[PDB]
């Protein structure tokens, strides 16, 4: 199906890992004043500000993910529109691994469960994120594995379409699936290099990709809450630079 | 411990043996929004009874705590209905085989509230399974994975659940190796299938939002039915 000659598809596993590690966005500081007690609007202010800012840098990151700028502009936009909260979340749970009971939103913004209660609904999402981070800590998730998963989330985010598909959209989806197969290869390689048996490799690949269902769930629940606070892309198009 | 000893071939055998009966709708051969929702609700409610009986036969599930058995089914039931739907629908491009006498096209999908958006997503997933030539043996592995995964993070009890999930991954790989796939092709197909499950979860979440909205005729809430059938 795909007609595109994409550099990503002929990268070796090591080269894919290197490119992903190089793409990582900068580490950002919240505008959080620790002498200021939290209220609902103040916490939602802090988080929203952090999310808006992370989104700018996420655009720059996505441009450096091999295979991503080979998609049509419309398809790049769609992936980012679908995936942004999942991508924030996986970042959060990775950073929070060595902080049992707490979510490291930023270096200066470390929140425990109880501080989630200052916003209606949000402690439910907090618990799920905490559980996810503990899961990654127990599995001893490696940085190289993390960046593979975050790229998988981006590429897998798009809405499934049958009646709503065009011949062109279908070529684009085929290109996505090839990029995804390269990332799977890269994950397996990393595992094989770390000394896992073949059985252990296939088991861990499954365990990590099953956690992505949980990330999707958390994002969906997040989105429901944001939509019900009346939140409501010309950036995206123009930053993605076409 | 019997469950944890199963070979790949034995796992397949047990899961195939656990499969529920295929149900018929009460459909009488015109569809309103109200009669369609009525038909779908009555079907879902009858499927649920058989889903509970099925889950009791998935290796390892009756080793779990009552809480875990109830919680896994409460979180997963719509995903489980949906995977079964898209599987049954693979030989019916553009349609959804809710039951043998209830085969619906997207036109009929517009009958009911926020089914229309979900409908195309289900058709696409069916189409993806068809294109991948998903086999029945792979389908029952994936459906048991949904059960054991959908509530597992939402400590030694979580370990048992994880060990059984690993066994099913081993079973999938075995099936693929037996079908002639290379090791590379095995790991790629595994990943492709598990990423589809993210999308099934998303479809279920979207469906749940409409069920909460709408809402119901909730005489026997699912949590009560689960407790009755599993406390027992
Ligand atoms: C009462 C409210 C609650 O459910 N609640 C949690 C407060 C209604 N309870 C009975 C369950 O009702 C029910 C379940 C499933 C479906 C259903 C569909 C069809 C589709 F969208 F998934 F395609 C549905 C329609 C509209 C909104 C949500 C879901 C359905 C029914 C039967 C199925 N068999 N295989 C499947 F995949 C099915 C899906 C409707 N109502
Ligand atoms: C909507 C307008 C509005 O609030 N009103 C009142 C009109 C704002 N729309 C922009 C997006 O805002 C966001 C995005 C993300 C979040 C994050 C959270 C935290 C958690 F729940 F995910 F934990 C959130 C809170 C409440 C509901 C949904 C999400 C968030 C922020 C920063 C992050 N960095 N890494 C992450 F994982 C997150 C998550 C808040 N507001």
């Amino acid at each position: 199906r795909s007609k595109k000659n994409s550099l990503a598809l002929s990268l070796t596993a090591d080269q894919m890992v290197s490119a992903l590690l190089d793409a990582e966005p900068p580490i950002l500081y919240s505008e959080y004043d620790p002498t200021r007690p939290f209220s609902e609007a103040s916490m939602m202010g802090l988080l929203t500000n952090l999310a808006d800012r992370e989104l700018v840098h996420m655009i720059n990151w996505a441009k450096r993910v091999p295979g991503f700028v080979d998609l049509t502009l419309h398809d790049q936009v769609h992936l980012l529109e679908c995936a942004w909260l999942e991508i924030l979340m996986i970042g959060l749970v990775w950073r929070s691994m060595e902080h049992p009971g707490k979510l490291l939103f930023a270096p200066n913004l470390l929140l425990d469960r109880n501080q989630g209660k200052s916003v209606e609904g949000m402690v439910e999402i907090f618990d799920m994120l905490l559980a996810t981070s503990s899961r990654f800590r127990m599995m001893n998730l490696q940085g190289e594995e993390f960046v593979c998963l975050k790229s998988i989330i981006l590429l897998n985010s798009g809405v499934y379409t049958f009646l709503s598909s065009t011949l062109k959209s279908l070529e684009e989806k085929d290109h996505i699936h090839r990029v995804l197969d390269k990332i799977t290869d890269t994950l397996i390689h990393l595992m094989a290099k770390a000394g896992l048996t073949l059985q252990q490799q296939h088991q861990r690949l499954a365990q990590l990709l099953l956690i992505l269902s949980h990330i999707r769930h958390m994002s969906n629940k997040g989105m429901e809450h944001l939509y019900s606070m009346k939140c409501k892309s010309d950036l995206l198009l123009e930053m993605l630079d076409a």
